């Protein structure tokens, strides 16, 4: 593959992924630093009860905490069909046998809402509702029982993840990197999509030092995430198995959140 | 109004959820019924010695029918359920509206399946490894005999029409996005959805079947006909349950049906 390829196929994710995801993370930068209308707070109950009324939120019918914890849920599922719709624009994946598409998808898309989550977050909350609103950690973190500390563990790792500084041109390959991986379980034919994956660790790895040539070996520190991430997606939903034969919905909604 | 390019995407797009979430489609089940293959050959079940003997192979009477295919719908709704949340715009409609699409719209889409599985004289069961005679189960008693047939009565008309998957992809979402369900909180931005699905399934239409003199009017004419049967259907359970007491359906139909 001659440079001219990569770049290419770099500008082709770059493209597709501003086209498929609401928020871009330059736009969710500018808000969080304060650089551009700015978002409704919600630091409390109080606030939270008015932004549902205001920024009217879709996934309302109920406890505090389970409300919050479900408009999450409701952003995943949302978010799932958004990644799904990207994935159709790596270079071969509709080729792929359908059912490694299905396979592929279903175990990377948690890895890469975990990774498009860190976009949206800085030390001290969360943007929401395609930037019109903003969640403070603090408040996040406080919540009972579990809800609490099953919401802090993203913050944590978004912490982390911000601190490579990488852009929505970096981001777009490196999400192609991940959909594209060759060990999910009941793959049928992997040689492909390892194809696949070792022309966009290629696109990755000149993106990277042309976008960042004073950052020594960010590419190989920003493949160490994806070891961090594995085990946060872990610990979710063995924290999700737990939620579950505690809290609590309608057998029709069930069915949607259904993993 | 969208672009021609367009609408063959979602058209491609459709098509492509459909053959993932629905296991037996209808290209394979109009192989079985055809015949002329070895491999892919129905036990048939006629009688009693005829499903004592199948049970082994394919692994009272009219009761273990009526309880087998619920379970089997039970199957669908999920199936379908899978289906809409990738019906771009879909799972970004209130979430109440969503459970309102779904819990009229899901009967009206096993009816329009259900045919795939039919012929005049039978229906596949058990993934195509079975065909029931229709004769049979219009033999059962008391009341289970006439809530067999009713659906092979529509089927045979529906399938007159010489539909395949690419065309039912698409006319089962434009039903699922009805904008005229009861108690919809937002109708306007679930027509919007409609009108591209119409849009999208007009062309396919046109396209696929150009020697059929106005297919896309006469389909549109038979979600008449759906309509009425799911009426029918509601109301003979209905009567079924004050006569078998034994009797006890999924919570999930039983969510649906109590509306
Ligand atoms: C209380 S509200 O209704 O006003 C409310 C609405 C919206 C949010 C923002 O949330 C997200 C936004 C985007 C996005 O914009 O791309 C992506 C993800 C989340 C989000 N997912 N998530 C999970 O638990 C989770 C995760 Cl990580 C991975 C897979 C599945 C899940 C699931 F399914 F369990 F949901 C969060 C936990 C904490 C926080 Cl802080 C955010 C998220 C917040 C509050
Ligand atoms: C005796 S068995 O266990 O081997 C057995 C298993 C499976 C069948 C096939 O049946 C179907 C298969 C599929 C499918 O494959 O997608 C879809 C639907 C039905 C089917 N549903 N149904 C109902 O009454 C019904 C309906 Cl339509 C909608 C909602 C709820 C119900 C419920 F709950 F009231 F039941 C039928 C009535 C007659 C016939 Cl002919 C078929 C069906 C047959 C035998």
């Amino acid at each position: 593959m001659e440079s001219a390829d990569l770049r290419a196929l770099a500008k082709h994710l770059y493209d597709s992924y501003i086209k498929s995801f609401p928020l871009t993370k330059a736009k969710a930068r500018a808000i969080l630093t304060g650089k551009t209308k700015s978002p409704f707070v919600i630091y409390d109950m109080n606030s939270l009860m008015m932004g549902e009324d205001k920024i009217k939120f879709k996934h309302i019918t109920k406890e505090v905490a389970i409300r919050i914890f479900q408009g999450c849920q409701f952003r995943s599922v949302e978010a799932v069909q958004e990644i799904t719709e990207y994935a159709k624009s790596i270079p071969g994946f509709v080729n792929l046998d359908l059912n490694d598409q299905v396979t592929l998808l279903k175990y990377g898309v948690h890895e890469i809402i975990y990774t498009m989550l860190a976009s949206l977050m800085n030390k001290d909350g969360v943007l929401i509702s395609e930037g019109q609103g903003f969640m403070t950690r603090e408040f996040l973190k406080s919540l009972r029982k579990p809800f609490g500390d099953f919401m802090e563990p993203k913050f944590e790792f978004a912490v982390k993840f911000n601190a490579l500084e990488l852009d929505d041109s970096d981001l777009a390959i490196f999400i192609a990197v991940i959909i594209l991986s060759g060990d999910r379980p009941g793959l049928l034919n992997v040689k492909p999509i390892e194809d696949i994956q070792d022309n966009l660790l290629q696109a990755l790895e000149l993106q990277l030092k042309l976008n960042h040539p004073e950052s020594s070996q960010l590419f190989a520190k920003l493949l160490q995430k994806m070891t961090d991430l594995r085990q946060i997606v872990t610990e979710h939903v063995q924290l999700l198995q737990v939620i579950k034969k505690t809290e609590t919905l309608h057998p029709l909604l069930q069915e949607i959140y259904k993993d």
